[PDB]
């Protein structure tokens, strides 16, 4: 029943999956060499709910969604991390502005525009860093 | 009308085309060469079967019928520079049965759109005497 896109990255890690939100309410990516982490705030059926992925480390970076602003794109590198395939940088843009890019390794690169539609939610694996990421998409 | 509308990869050059979403995707045919020359729809919509064709009269054949219950379920490629353009240099459909491609023999930047969930239901891109760039529709299955 659902639209999902994804995932890139490896196989290591566990899998996570937030489902698809009505709306984004604020993404924070905490980043250093590679993706640490991330998080979504986001509402559904009248209520509000945060949700951690991944590990610790890395620096957080930090935005919170304008009324009317969603996501349209997602883009980044599946890298070669010390042997560990995983997300080692990562963009989300919305039809307003850019968050991103964070992360310092290249490797594959993914990219899914959404020229009609949102991006409304995630999925993935991830351990100690985000080994792989996946998007829902539903209609705007 | 609710539509998913994921791309384009590619670049900038090319006329726009857009096939829309279809109920029933029948065949699809591509051309390629160095790089991917056209694509080629016949798709079902509302009682009526039609054949599109998007891209120039380069490169070589090939072509997948669709059997019953066979859906797109991936495409990839690569974005690349020819002779100074940026345009589709190298694609593949995966089916939930087979890999149509790839297809193409250029390589520079790649794409990939894994649908885990649903389908991919028609094509849209910029075209001129090639494929410029590409990009899908999606719906449930």
């Amino acid at each position: 029943g659902a639209i999902k896109v994804g995932t890139w990255g490896g196989n290591g890690g566990s899998e996570w999956d937030m489902g698809p939100a009505y709306r984004i309410d604020s993404v924070k990516i905490n980043a250093g060499d590679i993706i640490d982490a991330i998080e979504i705030t986001f509402t559904r059926y009248g209520l509000t709910e945060t949700q951690h992925y991944g590990g610790t480390g890395g620096e957080p970076h930090e935005i919170a969604f304008e009324d009317g602003e969603y996501i349209m794109s997602m883009e980044g590198h599946v890298v070669d991390y010390f042997g560990l395939t995983i997300i080692g940088k990562l963009t989300l843009t919305t039809n307003r502005r850019t968050f991103g890019p964070f992360g310092a390794y290249e490797g594959t690169p993914f990219s899914i525009p959404v020229a009609e539609g949102k991006i409304a939610g995630f999925f993935g694996r991830a351990g100690s860093f985000i080994d792989a990421i996946g998007v829902y998409l539903m209609p705007n």
